[PDB]
This record gives C-alpha cells, sequence and structure tokens, in this order.
C-alpha cells in the first residue's frame, strides 16, 4: 500500500502569511524524506485554513517520517502560530 | 495561479465499496481532463470517507470542467449513493 495524510491548518489571527511561510519550509523537508512520493501546500485565506498533502511509497515510511519529525524544534514551531490542533487524516491511495 | 480541489464524500452505509468504484472512474475521467495536472482518489472506510484531490493549470481549467461535468449522468450518479453533500473547496498551490 502507498498512503496519503491530509493535515487541515487554522493559524491564529494576524499570522496566516507568516504561517504560510514556516509551514512551506516544512513542506519541502517533508517532500525530501525518503518515501515520500510527493509533498502539496494548499492555501485558503479567505477560510483561514491551509492543508498540506504528501504520499508515502510504504506506511513504513510515513511512520519514519512521523518520528523523525515529532521531537523537531521546526516541526514543533507550528505550536505558536496554530488556534487549534491540526486535523491530521491517513488515508488509502487507490 | 495553480489551483487544487479537495472534495470530501460521505457514502451512504452499505454503500462504501461500490461508491469507491464509481468514483474512481470518475477520479480517472478527471486525471487527463484538459488542464489537469493530477488527480487522486484517498480511501478511509473505518472513517466512512473518501477524499478526492486534483490539480488545475489555471482556474480557466478548473472552471471549464466544472461546467462540463455539471449535468453529465455519471457525474450525478454519486448523489444516490451519497448521505450528504460533498464537501468541496478550493485552494491556491503554493
Amino acid at each position: 500500500m502507498r498512503e496519503v495524510v491530509i493535515v487541515k491548518s487554522t493559524p491564529q489571527r494576524g499570522k496566516f502569511n507568516a504561517f504560510a511561510e514556516l509551514v512551506g519550509k516544512l513542506v519541502s523537508e517533508t517532500r525530501d524524506f525518503p518515501g515520500c512520493l510527493g509533498a502539496y501546500l494548499m492555501l485558503a485565506p479567505e477560510r483561514n485554513e491551509q492543508v498540506v498533502m504528501h504520499i508515502w511509497e510504504t506506511p513504513d515510511a510515513l511512520e519514519a517520517y512521523l518520528t523523525w519529525r515529532a521531537d523537531r524544534g521546526d516541526f514543533l514551531e507550528i505550536n505558536e502560530y496554530l488556534e487549534v490542533e491540526q486535523d491530521f487524516k491517513t488515508y488509502q491511495l487507490a
């Protein structure tokens, strides 16, 4: 199986563009992780929503990525920018 | 700008796998529609959720697609398999 993650972020008031800059770098870091087949950043300023989607060659690769990023300062910096916890969902790629 | 659509579907109970077969054919049509840069079907049976994402060269191309599909029988067939209306959202691709 290939898996897909979709993560929806809701930035704090006044921080939409700053968060887009921050998360764009994190998306690049994700794109470069071994086994990531693609990563995309989606913006809807008028809805105060940013969505990241990434595709994984194996569940192995996804899980290695999630473990690797969990304690990293760069990924953890998102907490200073978001109003509520990210909505993180995993899917099977058909 | 490139644009991305994410559409979330909630199939009627007992119709998850039938819905996946029907929507898979629609995703294939979309994938090779003029201006489509990619189309993906995501399944989460345990959440009774299916998600389609597609990427568009231009907003013009997306809008031509939405107009083209609006009255087509195969796209309309989805409505008899849905528990609630689809959640359709458009984004700017960063």
